[PDB]
């Protein structure tokens, strides 16, 4: 992978692996989510980071995802090359936004796109912080000044409020626990694991007869290594819509809320 | 990746990803197991397999792993390039063997090696079958004629019998269930998930202070999508462990294995 000529975005090609595909021999949305995470990490490395700034490392501050929104038109098949372009942007004092564009390497056609919202958080106290002006200047040199949105639209599906699923849920998957493969290099549960846990409560018939078009996921609380999660889903709706909720198996503490959109095959 | 000049083995380079590494910023043994599986698939595709041959498809026959043995000396760090070479061999009518050699792309040094034993099984009846003529001839053209072993040592760790763990186990991780990410393209639980489940019962103190050197795993029964597994471990001893995976309910054995860990 490499930064584009202007140094304001990063591109990388990925060959889809045998273990990265589902029943239709195309990449799973969890594989896509891993690739977006990987290309975002390589963008930070290529711009002199390791993705906290000098001031953030000093103040015990980290970036935490608040929302992830993925829209897929064509899932890359096993053996195909997918090119992903990613860039960052400052959204005032609220936080930062990272956008992604997925393309077919043989045709050059846009096969997918993603957007994510990141807020600052003190590593230790877990308290959210607004972006300090000094921190803003430290990464404005790596972001385009003019707005560049993967989801430009006037009232797009990436910026819409998600309601809370009410009991009883239509479907559920109970007793979900992360294993060591679900942890990242800092022993935190990987953001991609939450996507997989959300999709666990969608019935296998819907997964076998439909394809995932859109997924919007809000991160509320972090699942610990020793926590147990319940995944709940209710059909809200040729297309199918679902309302999702991840919560602690015990006290019902909310960890995630989301929505999925599926098109009939 | 590409076949070597003689067409009797396959090589592929892999750049280690951020999500593929553990706490020491080096690849997990599950990441290595996935890469060996990936390089074995690309070897089959490059030699004309769209690896169930043409005769096996007519007979509803598939290759199933009976044993996987991995020995790692140096785990590739995040961002490093690891080159893996893989080849196949016939072992008479018992089945086939696939070996792997892992190398550092910058130094050319051997950082790991693996071996696996595969037996034939009827897809439908689940009955094991000895390898017959026509089938042997079909893939003998892709295997070296002279013996080429990743573990040449006469009577080595990869060809040793594994005992059954007796109750009570020293450590345990119960209620393990596979999710859709644990399934392969044919909806079966992939062989790498079993490695992860075995390691779940090793205490976090051993994982934080030791490095995994050897893992030998025997596959006895397949875990279904709706099955629940219990992972059991006992220290037999460097540190040595005896492992057992079994159905949470009736205690049906699905796997047995051994791990060897070196102090950091
Ligand atoms: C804005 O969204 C988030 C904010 C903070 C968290 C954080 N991991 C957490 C852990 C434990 C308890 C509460 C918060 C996660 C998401
Ligand atoms: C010699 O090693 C094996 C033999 C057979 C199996 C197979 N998956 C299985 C599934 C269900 C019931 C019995 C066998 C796996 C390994």
């Amino acid at each position: 992978g490499s930064l584009t000529e202007d140094g304001l975005s990063y591109k990388e090609k990925f060959v889809v692996r045998s273990y990265e595909v589902g029943s239709n021999k195309t990449a799973t949305v969890e594989t896509i989510a891993n690739l977006l995470q990987e290309v975002g990490c390589n963008h930070a490395q290529s711009v002199g980071f390791s993705a906290t700034t000098t001031t953030m490392r000093k103040l015990h501050l980290i970036w935490v995802t608040a929302r992830m929104h993925i829209e897929i038109y064509k899932y890359p098949a096993w053996g195909d090359v997918v090119e992903i372009e990613t860039w960052c942007q400052s959204e005032g004092r609220i936080g930062t936004r990272r956008d992604w564009i997925l393309k077919d390497s043989v045709t050059g056609e846009v096969t997918g796109r993603a957007t994510s919202k990141w807020v600052m958080m003190n590593q230790d106290t877990r308290r959210l912080q607004k972006v300090s002006d000094d921190v803003r200047d430290e990464y404005l040199v790596f972001c385009p000044q003019e707005p560049r949105l993967a989801f430009p639209e006037e009232n797009n599906r990436s910026l819409k409020k998600i309601p809370k699923l009410e009991d009883p849920a239509q479907y559920s998957m109970i007793g979900l626990k992360p294993r060591r493969a679900d942890l990242d290099m800092n022993q935190h549960v990987n953001n991609v694991t939450y996507i997989g846990w959300v999709l666990e409560s969608i019935p296998q018939e819907i997964v076998d007869t439909h394809e995932l078009q859109v997924i919007t996921l809000d991160y509320r609380r972090e699942c610990q290594q020793d926590d147990v999660v319940d995944s709940l889903t209710t059909t809200t709706s040729n297309d199918s819509q679902f309302l999702h909720l991840l919560r602690l198996s015990g006290d019902g503490q909310e960890i995630n809320r989301g929505t999925t959109l599926w098109r009939k095959k």
